[PDB]
């Protein structure tokens, strides 16, 4: 906290005028990058949907698959550590 509405000058949080500087840095980068800008979007595009017709749609599905795989892994991690966690996973005679 500080005795200021958000910014003042002396009293200054790790945002405030830093944020402008951060936006100014973003502008500096972005404008320098402006006569180039290809790879930036090219990479993103191809990754996302390259053909966009059961070619890039397949790529997009691959991103989904990757995601699903991670979630599956996490689920499995939080299962095999306690198979018989009062028969957590082996839900046969579901009591304990």
């Amino acid at each position: 906290m500080e005795q200021a509405p958000e910014d003042q000058g002396p009293q200054r949080e790790p945002y405030n005028d830093w944020t402008l500087e951060l936006l100014e840095e973003l502008k500096n980068e972005a404008v320098r990058h402006f006569p180039r800008i290809w790879l930036h979007s090219l990479g993103q595009h191809i990754y996302e949907t390259y053909g966009d017709t059961w070619t890039g749609v397949e790529a997009l599905i691959r991103i989904l698959q990757q995601l699903l795989f991670i979630h599956f892994r996490i689920g499995c991690r939080h299962s095999r550590i306690g198979i018989i966690q009062q028969r957590r996973t082996r839900n046969g005679a579901s009591k304990s």
